[PDB]
């Protein structure tokens, strides 16, 4: 295996050494505007060494922006889509490209079978040419790399099985900034060649001056270069036609026919296009001609890409006309006029890809190798797409939820083949479409317009239900003896309970498990553990009565603490924000242990008085005038007292100090060691009164932000055996730190009410000296290492937080992990800062068309990690990459793959069993089965199962950490006839492996693999 922190990588150009290095001036570079004036040498290509130009129809798709997925396919895509089966089928040399399978497989499904095998033949035959093939084209600064996984197989497995092709170029036109996740998911499953579009104009500048705008793309943490993938970035502003022929889009919108009047389009340069002919088509080629030749200055083979489309284009039966026989008209005279040396034609993307090869083949041109990200972008002056690393926040928590439930569904169901009748393979299809759908890059992103949200939050709601019937019949058939196993596919056997989504304060959806002498004396409970280790965490479940104990199935008492279930109000009346206590439902709370990929069974048992194993937790509410907090049967009465000061230490973990305000401002890592300062503070930030204004997009504030005025808030605070609580009521958020022996979990219920232009921002304060470089994660899949500029505006620091972030010195480390992506930053040596969510009256000139004004609440969840790290073996000061330690790692297991937890719905369990996945291998820390799907539906004679194993990389720090078994997947499920190692799509199979055993994979690897059962 590659040693992934010792080895820092020789590449050509690392993107965090060149952002230290340029100076990112905005100056007017004449008509290419962020460039400067082209000039070429006209006898570089002659009769022995011709410009071939490919001139690439494309119309860019969104599944969802302005208009719904379906109210787009309606309006717009199913007659793009017809009138390109038209169009191809009657012009054999016309071609054309297209990205979105989620359109494709709408329209094809509704096809007439005649229409259906015309299609295949023009697929067959080149015309028409899938690019990357996933269900969307995602975003790439928010979307898990699991996710990015899901969607791209959804896609081409549709691909596969339909038009019998799977793309290896990909086509990344519109994602705001791009990012290295890609080509490693990429090169993994089968692809050759990438294009990329959204790069910070200064960095198109730069890479254009050296011919560095194609390079072979590896990660930051590759020293031989085995991850490489070919990667093209287009030169400028946008992919629209007055911005691919060449630099100069007054000349190049004159050669997008679509814009002469009928169309409602026209060119803002002020000349438009003129409809070519005899008399005009040498002038117009000699203009034409010369913006390729300009464009071709700006890479090294003798082979141009020429993008001709935009969005939603080539709809209309004229508009195909108008672009096809005007581009044929100039062709012809072209290639016939030996003076310009040059051999133009409609061409797919992977013929330029072919094409620009071959030439490399020849010798004539060499690549430069390159490594790092392309966050954050800027597509103009100031304006930086940082905004949409936290706009609807909502549903970027949603993402996360649902990610992990796809995950769970999907693996619990895999352990057995099931009937049609139980809709398994119907249910699992439909949550995997529905969350690879909002991976889109108006999904997530939170760039929709609202009633487009609402779409797609109601997809993945029945996404959610979906999962949960395919979860529950499952855990109903893993747990019941075989012989009186009596399933009714349609009934809940289970309720799953879960309890950070949607979140108390969000929506009172959990059902209470109600027991009573006169109704129910016990309730059994089950939880899953999807991880491939044993594992235990402290679950929780609403009860009628506090007076409840827990047992595993074998009868062994469990430790329990039950505390009150506290419910914060904003009391219009007395205009304060405090908690109610129920006086008829309370929390029972214990350890589960679970085994790897397994379920375990627990009962709660109601008696008459306080039972021998469950302890109860004391409470107390700090704030001036208090009134009374009666709990009903909870036994310890409510404490009340003037804000002070508190500490607070679960078990053997930190203790925790607290300011008055219920912040925390120091951890104590151990008895002996010191109160090191760890300050939460949050603050305002608004937007600017003169310019340009934040939007969905665009993070554009009107200086640091501003803290927000506290008052004298109600803080509430819990103390338990098992957990521990500190809440505070703040304008817009009830801030919780929660703790439970280890790092402390916080969680915020956001909700931002009615305050206009405000951006609200939760900032961690340390002496930490971390100077001017930070780390923030990629796609939940690797850390790359920050540098705060303080040449670039402030919104230009901010990064996406898709999974954690954190600031370290020679001793000291602080890790925030996160449930959901938000955008954050280190504006400071010694600060961490994270946003919550954005409210903004203003559009900000991208399309939209709207502000983002319906925010709602969310509950955001994190794990906050102090850790010594001077005995850790860390990549040295040149090391573009950063790792976690074990413990970080676990904390952000524990936010994105809870375990899961099950109700048993009816009033008895007959044929009830303790325990799924004891003889399970408990794997290595550090590796994941991130995926476990049947491939198979139960007709099939020979079963089989892909498994996605990814392999992280964590810090040696001294921990001797061992003893753990040997994870071979393909022995995971009985009779095993064959073990293969697959492309991560499963697609194609790459080697027959002996022994029928699938080897673990290297740090920072992840492999797949499918197992075929007799
Ligand atoms: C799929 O494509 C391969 C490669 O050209 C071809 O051999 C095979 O016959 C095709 N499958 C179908 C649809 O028959
Ligand atoms: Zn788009």
């Amino acid at each position: 295996c590659q040693d992934v922190v010792q080895d820092v990588p020789n590449v050509d150009v690392q993107m965090l050494e060149l952002y230290d290095r340029m100076s990112f001036k905005d100056i007017d570079g004449g008509v290419w505007k962020q460039g400067w004036n082209i000039k070429y040498d006209p006898l570089k290509y002659n009769a022995h060494h011709k410009l071939k130009v490919f001139v690439v129809p494309h119309s860019h798709n969104d599944p969802g922006w302005i208009q719904t997925f379906e109210e787009y396919y309606q309006h717009d895509t199913k007659h793009i889509l017809s009138n390109a089966l038209r169009h191809l089928h009657d012009n054999p040399e016309m071609k054309f490209i297209w990205a979105e399978i989620s359109y494709f497989a709408r329209f094809y499904h509704d096809l007439g079978e005649n229409k259906k095998l015309q299609m295949k033949s023009i697929v067959k035959n080149g015309q028409l040419e899938f690019v990357t093939g996933g269900w969307v084209m995602p975003d790439e600064a928010n979307s898990h790399w699991r996710n990015v996984l899901l969607q791209l197989t959804e896609g081409q497995t549709w691909l596969k099985q339909f038009m019998n092709v799977t793309p290896t170029a990909s086509w990344a036109i519109d994602p705001f900034g791009h990012s290295p996740t890609m080509p490693y998911i990429l090169q993994k499953s089968g692809f050759k060649n990438m294009l990329i579009q959204r790069t910070h104009y200064s960095v198109k500048k730069e890479l254009a001056q050296q011919r560095q705008l194609e390079f072979l793309w590896r990660q930051i943490w590759d020293n031989k270069g085995d991850t490489a993938l070919f990667t093209h970035m287009m030169p400028f502003y946008s992919y629209d036609i007055p911005h691919t022929c060449g630099p100069d889009p007054k000349v190049c919108c004159q050669f997008d026919f679509k814009r002469m009047g009928s169309f409602g389009l026209s060119c803002p340069w002020k000349v438009p296009p003129r409809t070519i002919s005899d008399q005009n088509v040498a002038a117009r080629s000699d203009l034409l001609v010369d913006q390729w030749k300009k464009k071709a200055e700006l890479y090294r083979t003798n082979v141009l890409l020429i993008p001709l489309g935009d969005d939603f284009r080539f709809k209309q039966n004229t508009e195909w006309d108008v672009q096809r026989v005007n581009y044929e008209r100039l062709f012809e005279h072209i290639n016939s006029q030996a003076h310009f040396n040059v051999q133009a034609q409609f061409g797919t993307l992977q013929e330029y890809f072919d094409a620009v090869h071959q030439a490399e083949r020849a010798g004539q041109a060499e690549f430069p190798t390159l490594s790092g990200d392309f966050f954050t972008y800027a597509d103009r002056s100031d304006n930086y797409w940082s905004g949409y690393y936290t706009s609807r926040p909502y549903h970027k928590r949603m993402d996360r939820v649902l990610m992990h439930y796809v995950r769970a569904a999907e693996m619990l169901s895999a352990w057995h083949s099931w009937d049609g009748m139980a809709r398994i393979e119907e249910r699992l299809e439909q949550a995997r479409r529905e969350l690879s759908l909002f991976q889109h890059h108006d999904g997530i992103t939170g760039t929709a317009k609202t009633h487009v949200v609402v779409d797609y939050e109601q997809r993945m709601q029945e996404a959610l239900k979906a999962c949960q019937m395919v979860m529950q019949q499952s855990v109903y058939r893993l747990l019941t003896k075989p012989s009186i196993y009596s399933p009714d596919f349609s009934f809940s056997y289970f309720t799953l309970d879960d309890s950070r989504w949607p979140g108390s304060g969000v929506e009172d959806s959990r059902t209470t498990i109600i027991l009573g002498e006169d109704i129910l004396p016990s309730k059994h409970v089950v939880m899953h553990n999807t991880l491939p280790h044993w594992r235990e965490q402290l679950v929780d479940f609403y009860v009628s009565s506090p007076f409840v104990s827990v047992t595993d199935l074998a009868n062994n008492p469990v430790e329990a603490q039950v505390s009150p279930v506290w419910s914060w109000h904003h009391d219009t009346l007395t205009k304060t924000i405090h908690p109610q206590g129920s006086t008829t439902k309370y929390r029972i709370i214990f350890k589960a242990r679970v085994p790897p990929m397994g379920l375990a069974t627990y009962v709660l048992t109601i008696s008459d008085s306080k039972p021998e194993h469950t302890s109860y937790a004391s409470n107390l509410l700090l704030r001036k005038n208090p009134t009374s907090l009666p709990l009903g049967q909870y036994p310890e009465d409510v404490k009340f007292g003037d804000p002070r000061e508190i500490s607070l230490r679960v078990g053997n973990g930190p203790t925790l100090a607290f300011s008055e305000q219920g912040l925390l401002k120091s951890i104590q890592l151990t008895q002996d060691s010191p109160h090191v300062p760890v300050h939460f503070k949050f603050l305002k930030y608004g937007v600017r009164s003169h310019g340009d204004r934040s939007g969905a997009y665009l993070f554009l504030p009107n200086g640091p932000a501003s803290p927000v005025e506290l008052g004298q808030p109600v803080v509430l605070v819990t103390k338990g055996k098992l957990e521990s609580s500190v809440s505070v009521g703040l304008p817009s958020v009830v801030h919780q730190t929660i703790m439970r022996g280890g790092a402390p979990e916080i969680r915020n219920l956001v909700d931002i009410g009615s305050l206009d232009n405000t951006e609200i921002v939760m900032r961690l304060e340390t002496h930490i000296d971390s100077g001017d470089i930070f780390y923030t994660d990629l796609n939940g899949l690797q850390f790359i290492k920050r540098r705060r500029l303080d040449k670039l505006p402030l919104q230009a620091n901010y990064y996406p937080i898709p999974s954690g972030m954190f600031i370290e010195d020679a001793n000291t480390r602080l890790t925030l992990l996160t449930g959901q992506p938000l955008g954050g930053s280190s504006l400071a040596s010694g600060e961490l800062e994270i946003m919550q969510d954005r409210r903004l009256a203003s559009d900000d000139e991208r399309g939209l068309g709207q502000g983002v004004l319906d925010n709602k609440p969310v509950l955001h969840i994190y794990r906050l990690v102090l850790e010594k790290v001077n005995n850790c073996v860390r990549p040295s000061k040149l090391h573009p990459a950063g790792y976690l330690t074990s413990a970080a790692h676990k904390a952000s297991q524990s936010l994105l793959d809870p375990l899961d937890k099950f109700i048993f719905a009816e009033n008895e369990w007959i044929g009830a069993q303790g325990q799924f996945g004891g003889d399970h291998p408990s794997a290595r820390e550090d590796l994941d089965v991130s995926v476990m799907r049947r491939l198979t539906k139960s007709s099939a004679k020979t079963q089989r199962v892909g498994y996605v194993l990814h392999r992280t990389n964590l810090m040696q720090c001294g921990t001797p950490e061992e003893h753990t078994q040997k994870l071979d997947v393909c022995h995971l499920l009985p009779n095993v006839a064959r073990c293969e190692r697959t492309t991560l799509t499963f697609l194609q199979n790459l080697e027959h492996l002996d022994g029928m055993v699938a080897p673990e994979v290297c740090p920072m690897e992840t492999a797949a693999y499918v197992s075929s059962h007799s």
